[PDB]
């Protein structure tokens, strides 16, 4: 008699699922792209990462963001950052699963980049902030392994380990390392040539750095690769957190960013007060170096946005299956079932493209593969990271009101999305790069012709899309970089669907994405298969 | 460098990584003297563990990340749960591992257990105080439950005697360890519990339906609370479990979480009972009689807890004062400071002596004379010591100065905790009214005092004069002098202990400083040195 | 049937009362000490300040503490502090009521200091943090008015206004000002001789300051009087927030204290990076100057603590009067009544001593009056500020559990008390100063004897106390500085009680405070009278 009502028609939130085994498109991609040997392991962590206890860690790390500790209680400079225990727990698992170095092990087998991409994608569905140090370390490791200055040769062993080490010590004394990246300044992020951080050559071949970095993520990194001006031009420096003699480097943490999302991750405004750096490569070869690593971090952005889209979608279909409206399961409602099917179709294409791209990276020794990666990485980052926002927003709306409340995973996802689109130059820069590749790089047109010819006749909308692109690649105006990049990206997904997806699935994908007319209805059967694949049972 | 504007110097390193036990001379001597010497090795062991920086950090985390009340889930269903920072649970594990909640109630507990347990308690208290609340309540309630558990809960006996903290959201019977809370206070009264309006109706099966509220309901996550409610037969005490036997959640509704000055790591709720099921303990109307048994022990914990926090505050102060220089010399060498610090050390010596003598009384409660001693000095010790805590800790804070007023320091948290112990369980006045009630109603109280006072007569002139004043001060029966009488009675208790077991110079010092009404007592250079030295260890 | 219980015996909290007219001892003191002309105004603001709306401003200012803005969104240094709107409202009223300068107006009448003290004591009961800038400004004003450097002569008018101006502008362009004091450094606050902030003389006569201040309250002050080392000794500098040319002075705000209490008030850790200062007086004359101001701020500490004890006590008795326990009003319960009466008696004494002490300051032109002030100011600060903690804690306990909750005014008061005892050298330094006056000052022993002889024979306990002080002054050790200062303070209050208080009241006070035998019962008539005077009706 105390109650005013009974609570019903409230679906149970998705948890204790298998992030891997419930993703049909992913299972197929992993095996298809030569990482089948990691399938058992993927399912293993898929189950671990998908538990309530795991998702809670994600929540804790974000709602208890890091504190910047500039001083101690005595008034001495401290320059440290303090995290919630959940942060460290996430790091342990990321490093245990070698998301930061799997591909760089000395005996790493074929498909390692692809396998590692799958491992990454699972973690990304749980928590995103923690991916930042992992992404940076992953991209920087190959570079360091062959360019480490003499005083830090003993970093090789920890760089190749599977142990997270949060000890406040010099890198050489630690079990595992994290590498950060300091490029962006107040005057520019895309245009790094405008940096005003200067480096004066010190004695032993080291340099004195004086300047600042505007966005300096993971200040607790064991080292940052930093860009600074020298007499010889813009160079890249290895700036360790501790000097060889055990003293703390002269990096001053001034301010912690107060971010829309990505809140679990510490992003600082730092200043260099005669900090010591070691020159990597040659003076003026700075931009050339960070361009090598950029390729890989961009891929992580695209993959990360995709992972979050996948999670948001999983939450949405799980909810829509249980929630009833107007007498029927929400997911049975014609208009909803239509929207959800198009969303699933979106993820199928992205899964296909992203893991094809991963294969390219795994086989970068092949000039044709390296060129494929060089081209589609920026494209995938631009398109997928742009889609993230509208896509996650839609998922949120499938849940309705409760999806707009912070107790749900959706707001945090929705809040994270834009960071991936802004990171590393932003969309426009991606598109200018795509244009630059088509123009400057040799044998690009030949590479495209081969793939397009390989699937000609399989689908009318694809072939028409190919014709439209070649017509736009005659007079490629800069102001059409987005149109060109988008169309180029779709053709990439299209080819993959046509080659390896079932004919009905590819027919569906091509129609929905490449049919300019619109009004595209999907067969009852193809919709059922999409939604079924998106919940597993295809593994 | 050229970037700096100054050099940081004369800033002392904060006290950490010390041994909370081995650095307390008075405590080591007390433990051995009061028959708990067998626990000395263990005490030093946890004394080291608890005194580490990592441990102190747990204390800080538990307080600056206070519990959240979860009334509802994301679906709009009632949840009635409380979510803590991991540090809270870590503190609880250690407290239970160290059996601070049940050591004395083990079936084979040896002699001195209450005294040993008091020492274990005192160490923990210096680290974090909030976590002590569930421990204090469970410790006081356990003896009662062990022999009064209703039939459906006989399988609580094993967990009640364990050393395993269990935070699982399950019925008690399925758990490895338990916590018992206490629901007495209502909006209309805390001291006067007969004004309770929570009512209980007897049901067909022997349990009762409770409808009402509790104003301060600490540790709502307890596995059960002993609750007072009105019945047709009068004010009774009920065992109100969090889960019913059939695994369903009892009808206890958590409405509001208190936003407290201190004690913040501990969840204190405003709850309402919506036909919650309770099991009658004892007889209808025997309610106040039951919670009076348990009150004796929780009061002791309040006194000990305040003492522990005073000890910690003092440790921080002397450690600071030893390093900090002012006007060319170590702060602790400055005549006026060294004088204040010595009086503070002297304060703790007396409290240590009295509190652990009291702990012995509880350990030997089978002896009528000991039980009476406890019945008399427990309330007195709670009144005086818990009152002193505030000015005492404030003084410690001032020894550090500006930095002691900042929350990065342990001092503000200690300063903020202190009043809770004085307010808890009736408050100072109630303690004093109780002391007066014992002198009046209880038989052979005057005889008991006479024996102790005679045993030390002639040893100190200020003590004997203090004894004369008390016996006279009792000349006219008067409620409005309850505090004067309770305070004087307390000092005489400490005095006797110092005179019997402390060194003659130490006891001479204590008696002069505490009992010399003519004030202005200077202390010998030697006695001050010995006080401060004892307060840092080396006497163990 | 929805309810589980009925709420009763829950007293209404004290609000919408008159902070002045409810304080019998205060009304009498104001009239007695030559400030009876302000009575109509004191009752006026006493009404305004006691309102719920007023008290709410206090709460807001403290639960929404200031934020330090070291940088703006563009990464340019900003060094500003942002307050809750309630803070500025509190400031507006304080300045409107001239709590910061009443006594320094050019045509200030007799008893201005005593009237200002009364106004201060009322504001102090609503909010304490806001008193910091007021106290500092009040103490520095007289000094500045006759020492202002040439470039800041036009500061005279604003210094004497009733205007609060929070505009971020150079002083000269504002309608009112606030002055701060920067003395304490990390190495010491009591021993300022250990300061390492150094000032070099410049071409133009001003100085370059490089150093730091550990506690630096009201960083938003229009100027700070700062102590720094020069070639000729430790000196006092006028450091304006803006330079004459409008540029911001080189005062760098590094960090904001996270305080036990006093949270509404901004206290900073600051550093000087070649900040411009102007010498006040002669080099090495620094300590001599800040000693002149120290006199008045120490008085404000004592007054503030007294004020907060008064407020606490008002709350306690209003509560005890409504709250029932064991069938009677809590205030009727013999033990409670006894305690509350002693507390009231405590405030009677303090009120008498403080406003006699205020008279001394007002008539400081008389050497005998200045000497009385010189002696009892340090004493009153030591004793009263020390009593504050146990006193307010008692008040809190009268309310019980609800008094321990932050929704009550008690915790905020309780959290405030220690700051007044720590400010300006702390208790020990006060007692050392009192000893220095009894030793180094001439005619002190005479001044005291004149007062004691004037009341000899009126009370046995008072005379016995006098004989014990004179005996304790035979051998005046340093270690007895507290015992001596305490005894002195008591005799001070005692003299005032015996002279101007009703004989029964003076007897009660003497018996309670000076009867070493303890165990004093008070008559039912004197208790009824004490509590009646503490709720007004004597005005
Ligand atoms: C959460 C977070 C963390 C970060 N962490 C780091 C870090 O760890 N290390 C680091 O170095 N940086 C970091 N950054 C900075 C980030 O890399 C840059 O912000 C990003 O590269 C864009 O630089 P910017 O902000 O200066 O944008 P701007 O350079 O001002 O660019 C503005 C816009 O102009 C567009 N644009 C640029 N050139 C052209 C052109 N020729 N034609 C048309 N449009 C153009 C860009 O697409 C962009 O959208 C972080 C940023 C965020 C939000
Ligand atoms: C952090 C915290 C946690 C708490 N947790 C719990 C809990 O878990 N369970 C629980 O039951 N209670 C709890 N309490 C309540 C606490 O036990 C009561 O607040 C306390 O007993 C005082 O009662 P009260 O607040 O009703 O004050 P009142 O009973 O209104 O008394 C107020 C004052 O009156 C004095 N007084 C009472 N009677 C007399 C008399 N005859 N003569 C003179 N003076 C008298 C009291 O000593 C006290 O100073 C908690 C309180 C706090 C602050
Ligand atoms: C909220 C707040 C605001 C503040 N604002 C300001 C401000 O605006 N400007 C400013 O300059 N300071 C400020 N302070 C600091 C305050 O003035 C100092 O902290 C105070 O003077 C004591 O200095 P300290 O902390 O260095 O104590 P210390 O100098 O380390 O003193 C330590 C203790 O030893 C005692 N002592 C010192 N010398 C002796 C001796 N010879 N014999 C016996 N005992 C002795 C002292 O009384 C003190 O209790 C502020 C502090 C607080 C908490
Ligand atoms: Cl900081
Ligand atoms: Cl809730
Ligand atoms: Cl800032």
């Amino acid at each position: 008699h105390w109650q005013t009502h009974t609570v019903f028609n409230q679906p149970i939130p998705l948890n204790n699922s298998n992030l891997y085994l419930s993703d049909g498109a992913l299972c197929e991609a992993v095996t298809r792209e030569g990482a089948g040997w990691d399938s058992d392991f993927l399912a293993s962590i898929g189950q671990q990462l998908g538990t309530a206890e795991s998702l809670e860690l994600g929540r804790l790390a974000n709602v208890n963001p890091p504190e910047l500790l500039r001083y101690d209680a005595q008034g001495r400079r401290l320059d440290d950052v303090r995290f919630h225990p959940a942060w460290h727990l996430l790091m342990q698992a990321l490093c245990t699963n070698r998301v930061h170095n799997l591909a760089w092990e000395e005996d790493a087998r074929s498909g390692a980049f692809v396998a590692r991409a799958a491992r990454f994608m699972l973690h990304a569905q749980v928590e995103a902030g923690s991916l930042c140090p992992i992404t940076m370390t992953f991209a920087a490791t190959p570079l360091l392994l062959q360019m480490l200055p003499a005083p830090f040769q003993d970093w090789t062993t920890p760089l190749l380990s599977d142990r997270y080490d949060s000890h406040l010590l010099p890198g050489g004394q630690k079990r595992g390392l994290l590498i950060g990246m300091g490029m962006t300044e107040k005057q520019g992020g895309s245009d790094v040539m405008s940096n005003t951080t200067r480096a004066e050559r010190l004695e032993d071949g080291s340099y004195r750095l004086v300047g600042h970095k505007w966005f300096f993520s993971v200040p607790q990194s064991d080292a940052h690769l930093v860009l600074a001006q020298t007499a010889g031009g813009l160079s890249c420096f290895f700036v360790p957190r501790f000097l060889p003699d055990g003293q703390r480097n002269a990096i001053r943490l001034e301010r912690l960013k107060d971010k829309l999302g990505n809140r679990s991750n510490a992003s600082c405004e730092v200043e260099f007060q005669d900090a010591i750096g070691w020159l990597l490569g040659l003076e003026g070869e700075g931009i050339r170096l960070i361009l090598k690593m950029g390729g890989m971090t961009r891929f992580d952005c695209a993959l990360g946005s995709h992972a979050m889209m996948r999670r948001a979608f999983s939450l949405a279909i799980y909810h829509a299956h249980q929630r009833h409206v107007f007498g029927n399961p929400l997911i049975q409602q014609p208009l909803m079932r239509h929207v959800l099917s198009r969303m699933a179709l979106q993820l199928e294409g992205q899964t296909a493209l992203l893991f094809r791209l991963a294969r390219a990276w795994d086989r970068r020794a092949d000039a044709k593969e390296a060129l494929w990666a060089r081209l589609f990485t920026p494209a995938a980052k631009f398109v997928i990271c742009k889609r993230g926002m509208p896509f996650v927003a839609e998922a949120m709306e499938v849940l309705g009101g409760i999806g707009y409340c912070e107790e749900s995973e959706l707001p945090r996802l929705y809040r994270e999305m834009p960071v991936n689109s802004i990171w590393e130059g932003s969309g426009n820069i991606m598109c200018l790069d795509v244009l630059r590749v088509l123009n400057k790089q040799a044998g690009v047109y030949d590479l495209l012709s081969e793939a397009f010819v390989e699937v000609k006749g399989q689908d009318r909308y694809f072939d028409r899309a190919v014709r439209r692109l070649q017509q736009q690649l005659r007079k490629p105006a800069e102001e059409l970089g987005r149109e060109i990049t988008h169309q180029l990206f779709l053709l990439g997904c299209g080819a993959q669907m046509l080659k390896y997806a079932s004919p009905p699935m590819a027919q569906a994908w091509c129609q929905v994405m490449l049919d300019t007319r619109g009004g595209v209805r999907l067969s009852e059967q193809i919709q059922n298969d999409l939604l079924l694949r998106a919940t597993g049972g295809v593994c």
